[PDB]
């Protein structure tokens, strides 16, 4: 039987996913997270929000894999735009992710890099193609790009520019790279989707609040459409 | 069940921090690969010991600790390795036990959260009072000086006056490193007692890279020797 993990960082990112799938869920508490286990179209789905940031999201991903045996992980949630052509409510699949706050430059390493790892983490080529196929099939605009993930909420042009020049990222968030990383370590196909809710600038906290619902819904509905195709 | 053979997890971040541990215990270890890590499993004084280095940084250490707990059933986690000093009385080679830890690079202040704070969590993470007390007893017994304090963890190697100043100011931390808070965090989430031990290898300032390289093996040995002394009492 197929087992799919479905992740958000915040409760508001998973509420619409629980509603849209519509089925009964069993709540299973583990490691401070609540996993919702259900059956949908023959597939077992396990849904949780990690809580914000890289440690919470690493922990939740690793639990989904080791404790619930998921064979794929789909992540949905909101992000800040780093570049002028990514506008509020746009949807983006991350083709590669980076931990933008990693700095071992004292030992001559480039920013983002840790020994025994890589700067850019890859997501699943087959699931990214599925995302593209579903967006096409539905006439949805789906952007692709690099997402930078770090443990700060980015709200300044100074940091925005650094992210774009250093890592060529298009959007910034606090969980994608860690979720993708954990899945690579365990050989689990991963897809990370984000909807834009802010421009990661002085006004980002206001915009984040005004568009959280609409942006979380946009990302949630697309994830469901992918699962309908798996 | 607490009546079963006890399983202890012992963690470092780099291979050099666990090489002396495997040697000090001196028993046969089976190597088990999982999640990009190698776990070394042995039996020592009628307890099962599971030893691994996570690789550097918060993501690597969160994943490895979650594996030790979930895949290996550890019931206590002890962490040993090296750290940078933030205070004058913590000198190269000195031992520190972390009473609390903080993720010093967490910043959601755009929403007026205090630095280090994440919604639905807390700034400071606690470790095991009983294990910390055993460390203090073991230090006394073995004659070693053992400092107690706050450890700040983040995903940057700190090597500046200005960053050390901020860590002292904001968090009153005594040392800095890249894994402790994430290990203690995962342990607290699963209800597993955790002790974080560090030996100083550098002063977290402009020459920190050179001092780190010079003292990695010696400081890792000091921390490993102390961790073994702890296990010999459990
Ligand atoms: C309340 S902290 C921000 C949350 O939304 C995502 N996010 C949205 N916009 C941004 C931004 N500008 N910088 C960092 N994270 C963001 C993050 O992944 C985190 O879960
Ligand atoms: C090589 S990156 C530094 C490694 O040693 C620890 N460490 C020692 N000194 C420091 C320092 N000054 N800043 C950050 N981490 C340090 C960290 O936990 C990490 O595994």
């Amino acid at each position: 039987v197929q087992k799919i993990g479905i992740l958000g960082a915040m409760r508001e990112e998973i509420t619409p996913i629980l509603e849209l799938f519509g089925v009964d869920f069993e709540e299973i508490p583990l490691g401070g997270n609540v996993f919702h286990k259900g059956v949908y179209h023959n597939k077992e789905i396990i849904v949780a929000y990690s809580k914000i940031g890289k440690v919470h999201s690493t922990l939740t991903t690793t639990s989904m894999i080791l404790a619930f045996g998921v064979q794929k992980v789909l992540f949905s949630g909101v992000a800040g735009s780093l570049v002028k052509d990514l506008k509020i409510n746009d949807l983006l699949v991350a083709i590669q992710l980076v931990q933008h706050d990693v700095d071992l430059s004292a030992f001559d390493h480039p920013l983002g890099f840790i020994p025994e790892s890589a700067i850019f983490i890859e997501t699943s080529e087959s699931l990214n193609a599925l995302a593209k196929e579903v967006a096409n099939e539905q006439h949805i605009v789906l952007k692709e790009g690099v997402i930078a993930s770090g443990d700060q909420f980015v709200h300044s042009k100074e940091r925005k520019e650094f992210l774009v020049s250093e890592f060529k990222a298009s959007a910034v968030e606090m969980e994608g790279a860690s979720v993708a990383f954990v899945c690579q370590k365990f050989g689990v196909p991963c897809c990370v989707l984000r909807s834009i809710s802010n421009n990661a600038d002085e006004e980002a906290n206001m915009s984040f609040d005004a568009f959280l619902e609409k942006s979380a819904q946009t990302s949630a509905k697309f994830l469901k459409s992918m699962v309908d195709e798996l």
